């Protein structure tokens, strides 16, 4: 529970942008969303070997 | 950059994990990761529109 | 049943401009349809793991 | 904003357990998810036609 | 068989323009050939879940 | 409006099935899937010529 | 409308198995469907040469 | 033998006019092509479930 | 027209196999399809060059 | 061996024309090739089903 | 005309072997078969760069 | 090995023209070329059956 | 632990502007990335054998 | 010239079972392998914006 | 002309073995067919860009 | 060791230029490459028979 993040001002800017378009709610959709993509894509990928 | 975010423990099991594999050095650069790869969908996708 | 949902301006519009189409219904077919591919890529992806 | 949906009792299982498996946070959240997937099909549909 | 459905204007007119261009039928046709669609779909979903 | 269609009476029992999961609403629901997905198929296949 | 053709055993066969499972109507309706993913095929052909 | 079939007026020009260009042989030739390749269509799509 | 050939016996048993498979109705439908088949790989490979 | 087929003015046309392009020798060479892809084609089917 | 070529043994028994198998004629034609493959394959290439 | 063969106009401008572009070396080099890509559709085609 | 590399001019000027688009923290997590990448590849060449 | 970079355990490895399986020569050729990779990945990105 | 290189062990016994299986004839024919082979990933690669 | 080949001028400006590009170090990291692209070929052929 509340881990420290160090990302630069571009990814701060594209989860801001994000949130702007309307598609997400708060930072933590953003984060999680995109770790439900990396998730699933390291899935697919130890699908095989 | 230096942000504290409140993750489910799914997912920091999950980024853990992932850095114990060895791929990835630290949590920052798991979440750059998935930041990348949901930018990367993003940016093939408006390509159309 | 019977659930309240708090969603953006962004998703009531993209609801409404699926509805005039005429391909869906309701904001309720919408919302099921969506709900049906998210079902389908989980039962695709955990059939793996 | 504010929207009163009557889900099957089937889709308010599949929320409750995407919630249950830490992927998800909220059922706004899961709805988001599956709005934004049926969104990215028609948005690579209509590029089309 | 012989059930009153409520289709909407886009899909009437959709099905008119399949049966006027001589490749279909009756309307019966084309809504059997969509739904084999459907259910190819859903019987190759529920082989795995 | 409110089309009368002779299905066979194989097709009403995949119908019935299918609103049976708790995946679909009415008939005309699953219907109008089944019809967006012969438009997409059409709209998929009708890209190359 | 209304040609006489003789068909194979077995493709007669065929059209009885197709029709007997409910997914088709008529043997004219088989034929159709044949006739349509052969008409596409040739439409993608002869817009080429 | 010799199944009488009460096919559309545009599938009648379709196929009298690939007979036309000297690739097909008659009309239960071509009939038996198109009925060929629903077949290997099943045979490709039924592979996988 | 009246063109006379001198096929192996491998393709005579092949073409005989083929037939007696009740797909292909003679010998010359087989050489039918077999010409179709090689003509339209080659409209679609002299369609680049 | 030794095989009286009477071709249409179309595939003997074409037969030439293939031996005029000088990748094929004699007309018994491109009746060989194409009974050849079909062959294949055929043993890449019947390897499913 | 007439090209001296320096083959080993390998593709001297392959092209023994496939004359024997009665799907080719001479080894004239095994060659001329191959380098066919060959030129389209080099069609294919050229064809994007 | 050391085998004279008369090939069409076609394939020998074909080979000179492929060894012209420095790709290969000599005439053996494209025709062992030529047979490796042959081969290897063999094998994989034979691999089924 | 603790390597020495001598990379090129262009691949040093590739990292460090893969720093500078923000996508990329340190000279490190890219090569973790590139790295990622590779692995993956060699996975998915390991899917099939 | 002549920098110094630490990657993990993991990756270590992984540069060593490349190089002993004879296909890699120093590890510079296995990250410059892995950062033409990621380049290619990158340069097919920014193509589109 | 005249180009000295220093190969792997590895890739020195693979290349004798790659002449050993008679599909090559010497080490420069394997040297320019796996050149051939990059050159055409490269240009496969310029395909989309 | 200290092997001396002789390639194509074609192949000789194709070394150079990969290597004037940056992404290769020596002629040795290119032709190891394309080694390793046709050992991947090769082996993938060879898993079959």
């Amino acid at each position: 529970k509340n881990t420290s993040i160090t990302l630069g001002e571009h990814f701060d800017g594209f989860i801001t942008s994000q949130i702007q378009s309307g598609r997400y709610g708060s930072a933590s959709e953003v984060i999680r969303s995109a770790l439900r993509l990396l998730e699933n894509q390291e899935t697919k990928l130890q699908s095989l070997r």
